[PDB]
């Protein structure tokens, strides 16, 4: 039975957030358009593995709109890891497995490095180290044309596995238009200078595994192989690109459950 | 002026080779379809910058064909150097610049540490290191039903660069058709089990500049950026896929002339 709920904490963000399961704390963030339904399959799967995952939807995006702006504006890795402590607080998850992708990536690292005795374990997955001006340049445009094309950025290139994408289907397709304006004007300039990711003696030894998509452009990410590389960090493939947890939920889980499995 | 001709070496093989220019000299070893008509635009660019570039069909391909069957079969990076040094020698050139791509890359970093007093430096470019199914099953398939295969792998997948690929012109083309089986016989099953890169400290501190195609998925060569990485050797990017000196000569010569002109 997976909760399906909202909570509050005391920096005004109303989140959603589900979870089910029972066992170590497993959370999974969501990539900069905030929206956990991608989740929903792997929710269930590494659930059944025995864990408690929880997720949510993230500060002004979906169902978790709820917040000031200062939670979606100008947003950085240290920023998003506040706030995801700050909703484990509420929810009284004192230590978590944390995966995140992008945005997310960036935000498991820098809980990581700041609140070590609260994470076991971390998986980042392609996280945002260079800016990207196509990406970037959609902040100045009217809302609505934003959508159109970061649309169908996320449909073409980036999902990994485009037929997955489009059955996620439009309940969840109507939340992401309204989100990608929001995370346009929010994440693309400011989250990759925030990368916790310049000082590779802080990751030397750390719990922490990285991963890559198989199919992504070697351009894309070729940095996140070389740091991790450098700093003696576990570094590896998932299947498709930029959302392994929609194209492909079954190794997506598999590789959470697994690696949650090892720092126990 | 080009000189187009050719040369014989004492180990069976009947060379044709191209040179252009007056300067130290740059050598463009082809990668496994052997074939050095793809580097004809940028052997012009290189040489007008103060370079004497040299370049060949490999042997068994294209105009190099005639050659004893040792030197098609079963083949290696270790075979493939003996063979570049001994072109090399014919045509007294007794320092050269190098540059390879796939199993031209494998070539040029066993000649540089096979042969250090002859290569000034090497710039290698996705260097295979891993058996790979598909093309290693195409061995045992009738020579015309690999070439339509072979043919159009290298056309939309891995040129990184249709229109250019195609723009090569029917000669060439032609040359290729027949060169696809006896790569497909000698080539996939040997090189990479051949990899001279399983020494990382013999890597250490050489004249070696290594390379990835930016659009190339970032499985396929993932594991030359690790190697590359952990042996402090310079690595990084040119556009495309697996044949930059195609689909992208002008900023391919200046990458050759550029890293010739670091180790000069
Ligand atoms: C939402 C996700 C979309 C990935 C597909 C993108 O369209 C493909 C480009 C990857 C960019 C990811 C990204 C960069 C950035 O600076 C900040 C971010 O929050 C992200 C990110 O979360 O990208
Ligand atoms: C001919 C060239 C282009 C084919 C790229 C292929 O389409 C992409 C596969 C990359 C590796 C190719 C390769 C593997 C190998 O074991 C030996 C080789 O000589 C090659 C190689 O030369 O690939």
């Amino acid at each position: 039975m997976r909760t399906r709920s909202t909570i509050s904490t005391p920096n005004g963000i109303t989140w959603y957030y589900e979870q089910e399961g029972t066992g170590p704390d497993v959370v999974l963030v969501p990539d900069g358009l905030g929206e956990c339904q991608m989740f929903d399959s792997s929710v269930s799967q590494i659930a059944a593995q025995g864990f408690r995952v929880t997720t949510f939807d993230m500060p002004g995006m979906s169902r978790s709109a709820k917040a000031p702006p200062e939670t979606y504006t100008e947003v950085t890795a240290q920023k998003l890891a506040s706030y995801v402590i700050s909703v484990l607080d509420a929810l009284d998850i004192k230590h978590a497995t944390v995966w995140g992708c992008a945005s997310g990536a960036s935000t498991v690292v820098a809980l990581l490095l700041g609140y070590p005795d609260r994470i076991r374990n971390a998986m980042c997955h392609e996280l945002p180290t260079k800016l990207l001006d196509h990406l970037s340049n959609t902040a100045v445009l009217e809302d609505e044309e934003i959508s159109k094309i970061l649309a169908n950025v996320m449909l073409n290139d980036v999902s990994g596995g485009s037929e997955a994408w489009q059955a996620m289907g439009d309940e969840v397709h109507a939340r992401l238009h309204k989100n990608y304006p929001v995370w346009a004007r929010g994440y693309p300039r400011t989250i990759p200078p925030s990368a916790p990711v310049k000082d590779l003696e802080a990751l030397r030894g750390k719990p922490l595994d990285w991963t890559v998509g198989a199919a992504t452009p070697t351009e894309s990410f070729f940095d996140n192989i070389v740091t991790a590389t450098k700093a003696g960090v576990n570094i590896g493939l998932l299947p498709g690109m930029h959302f392994p947890y929609v194209s492909h939920p079954d190794v997506f889980a598999k590789y959470v459950v697994e690696t949650t499995q090892k720092h126990l």
